[PDB]
Parts: C-alpha cells; structure tokens; sequence
C-alpha cells in the first residue's frame, strides 16, 4: 500500500531540508558563518558531528518552541564527518581532520553553554574497536575543554538501526504476514546498536561528560519504536536510521529534559 510506493527514500523524505543541508549541514565555514549557523548568546547549544548530529536538530527545536524556552542552537555538522579526528573524507571530499578544527575552533569563540555531540557508529570514518573509539572521543573532549571550560559536553548515543530502510521493513512486513506490524518490533532490527548502546552507557560517564542513551528512549523489551501514527509520514527513520521529523520531535520529547533543566 502507502509503504511500499516510499521506493526513493531522500526525495520523499526532504532529507536536504531536514538536516539543514546547503545551509549549516554540509557547507563551506564563511557560509555557515553568514547563514546565522553559530550563535553567540547565552543559554547556547552548539551540535557538532554528522548526519546524525543534524537529524537532531529537528527534534530540538520543536522542544524548545512547545516548551516557550529561550534557548537557542547552533549546528556545525557534516555527512560523513563525526565529531573524531580521523584522517577521512567528508561527502565534498574535504579533510575530516580539517573541519574538527574549525568546530574546535567556533566552539572557543563563542564559550557555548553546552556541547552536544553523536555519529554514526559504523559509519565510513567511525572507529570501529569500541575500546579505540572512547580513546579517540576522549581527544575530542580535551579539545573542547580546553577551548571553553565552562561548556556541558553531551554525547547522545547511538540511534537503533534497521537492516534495510525502515519504510521497506515495514512494507516486507506487511507482505509476508498481510497484518500492520506492533508499534514497537524487533523484526528487521539490527542486533549490534544495542552492545555499542551498552559499551558507552558503561564508560563515557567516567570520562567527564554526560552520556543520554537515544537507545534506550526508543526501545523497550518490545523492540525499538518503528512509528508515532498510521503511514510512511509517521516512521521514526529516513533510512536504515537517520532520524525522521517525528523520531527527532520523540525522542527530545524523552530526553529534553536531561538537557533543559
């Protein structure tokens, strides 16, 4: 039906428009300057990393507006760019170690009130040893310290993922069984999110900065939250995990709170 007509996923979804795409997500520094992409004010949350770091946006501003906050959001972020130093490749080619220094960078100008940071963990330029990976966040965080040591660092972790796009999940679902899926499911979802979600919770507080699990607001003993209504608008994922408006709008809905005293 409605799920299985979603065949090209970035078109239906607007996922330029939902990360901020040509304007803060994936753009030269004099742009993301003049576009109004770095705040100065007080009460200032600063996003760095990835997509993932962008499709948080959404969510964060909607729980800023409904709640008649004065807080405000910057966003530095860039497809295949985490917030790591790494020697990689953004999608523009562009040194990944670069564009961490400009981050490191506009994060000392500006003294935000809180740092809030995520990627992809199996993404193309992540770090795949979980043990590896700490160490290279922990280079990060001194980095950050450093420039402004008075921010809060957040580290959000990882998201669940699916084994194919979630709208194909659900339409493969409806095929094979001829019943609408539960609302939250373990069909199609990915086994190893959990163990990273797992590995962080354990170890990133110990580090010196504060640690949310996406995971565990999106999932239950269930499975993890497949949609917050009847029909491909509604999903919590673009793909096998990039964040939806309504995942993004749900999980700030949870997690907010922990951010926003």
């Amino acid at each position: 039906g409605e799920y299985a007509s979603v065949t090209d996923v970035y078109n239906y979804y607007k996922y330029g428009e939902l990360l901020r795409g040509g304007i803060c997500h994936s753009v030269q520094l004099t742009a993301a300057i003049s576009n109004g992409c770095i705040k100065n004010g007080k009460h200032n949350i600063f996003i760095i990393g990835d997509s993932y770091a962008a499709a948080l946006f959404n969510g964060l501003s909607h729980y800023i507006d409904n709640k008649g906050s004065d807080y405000i959001i910057s966003q530095m972020t860039d497809g295949n760019a985490p917030p790591l130093f790494v020697d990689g490749k953004d999608d523009l080619q562009r040194s990944v170690i670069t564009l961490n220094n400009n981050r490191i960078n506009e994060i000392k100008r500006v003294q935000p009130e809180v740092v809030l940071l995520t990627w992809s963990v199996r993404g193309t330029n992540g770090v795949h040893d979980k043990k590896l990976a700490i160490d290279a966040l922990s280079l990060t965080i001194k980095k950050i310290k450093e420039a402004s040591p008075d921010s809060r660092i957040i580290f959000i972790g990882p998201v669940p993922e699916w084994n194919a796009n979630l709208v194909k999940i659900i339409s493969n679902y409806l095929s094979e069984f001829k019943k609408t899926p539960p609302l939250y499911m373990t069909y199609g979802l990915n086994s190893e999110i959990s163990e990273w979600d797992s590995y962080f919770s354990n170890n990133v507080p110990k580090m010196g900065i504060e640690y949310i699990s996406a995971y565990k607001a999106l999932c239950n003993e269930s499975g993890c939250l497949t949609r917050v209504g009847n029909g491909p608008d509604f999903i919590t994922a673009v793909d096998w995990g990039h964040l939806t408006k309504p995942g993004s709008d749900f999980l700030f809905n949870k997690i907010g709170n922990k951010i926003i005293k």
